[PDB]
């Protein structure tokens, strides 16, 4: 089956074959429909199934472009994946005229991450960084209706973001989907997960 069998939208689909995805792999098969559902998503497969690619690709899809409003907000639990989400965005939101992604982390002024927010359709940063954001109100979170955790293992980890995550959940609007995407699926994930996601879908091979 091809990507058009996923029913997702012509500069999506350009988008794909433009970034070298010519056809989807099982994982993708399996979740792009269920991303445009709208339903809560946990997707467990190992590293490089496809799975920054699923959530990459339903994000786009579900833009409403000619918005320029912070619809999707992906969370990472470093500085080198939130870019490496960035450049997968990019490449797949080629065709896409407009798309703003931008990639929110330490060590850049508070001032130039509140200016690039004014033209951000898609916030990709790492937990700590995003918190400050909204708290400051430069992320004003009431458009976002789609919230990404890539790596949700690593991010909900003893000693990792999970407060942080939780902070930022409670601050975005009721009405909203959740994906998570991890290699693994511990019990302190599932059990994390529970604070988020009342009945959620599994996507695993
Ligand atoms: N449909 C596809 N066709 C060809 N290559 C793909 C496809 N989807 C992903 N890839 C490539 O496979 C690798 C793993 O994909 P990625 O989405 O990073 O997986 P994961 O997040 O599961 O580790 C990357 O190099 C990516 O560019």
């Amino acid at each position: 089956a091809d990507f058009e069998s996923l029913l997702l939208s012509r500069p999506v689909l350009e988008g794909l074959r433009a970034a070298g995805f010519e056809r989807p792999s099982p994982v993708q098969l399996k979740a792009i429909p269920l991303g445009r559902c709208g339903l809560d998503l946990i997707v467990q497969a190992k590293s490089g199934t496809g799975k920054t690619c699923v959530f990459s690709t339903i994000a786009l899809d579900s833009l409403v472009l000619e918005n320029l409003s912070t619809q999707i907000l992906i969370l990472a639990p470093t500085r080198e994946i939130a870019v490496q989400i960035h450049s997968v965005i990019t490449a797949i939101g080629i065709k896409m005229e407009g798309l703003e992604c931008h990639v929110f982390i330490g060590g850049t002024p508070l001032s130039q991450d509140k200016t690039r927010l004014k033209k951000c359709h898609i916030a990709v940063g790492s937990p700590g960084r995003i918190k400050q954001l909204i708290e400051l109100d430069y992320l004003n979170p009431g458009s976002i209706r789609l919230f990404i955790l890539d790596e949700a293992d690593k991010l909900l980890e003893e000693g990792s973001f999970q407060e942080q995550i939780n902070w930022i959940y409670s601050s975005l609007p009721a009405s909203k989907q959740m994906l998570a995407v991890s290699a693994t699926y511990p019990e302190f994930l599932a059990n994390a997960l529970t604070k988020y996601m009342r009945d959620p879908t599994f996507v695993r091979l």
